[PDB]
């Protein structure tokens, strides 16, 4: 659910970018890099301050190897918040390969 604000990809736990509440602003994910795996969005949604390239599709890979799978299988990214690099981000059992910077 697009409920974040706008700024940074401030991740959260509670639609409107409240419960388990974070914040990157494209700088904690170049710790992660694309987020490759199942990003969720039911209470873990975020706000794109940035062109955080969503890389995703449906998430149908949960035998990863320790961790790093990309759950899925590229659907097709959508780079710029999927239309401006700057929104309450969605998603929804879907994977992303979140990328901030890298």
């Amino acid at each position: 659910a697009p409920s974040c604000p706008a700024g940074s990809l401030c991740t959260y736990s509670g639609t409107g970018l409240s419960g388990a509440r974070t914040v990157i602003p494209a700088s904690d994910m170049e710790k992660a890099g694309t987020d490759g795996v199942k990003l969720p969005a039911s209470a873990r949604s975020f706000a794109n301050g940035t062109h955080f390239t969503l890389r995703y599709g449906p998430a149908r890979k949960v035998t990863c190897v320790r961790f790093p799978c990309y759950q899925y299988a590229t659907v097709g990214k959508v780079a710029p918040g999927a239309q401006l690099r700057s929104l309450p981000s969605p998603g929804a059992t879907v994977t992303v390969g979140q990328d901030l910077g890298d």
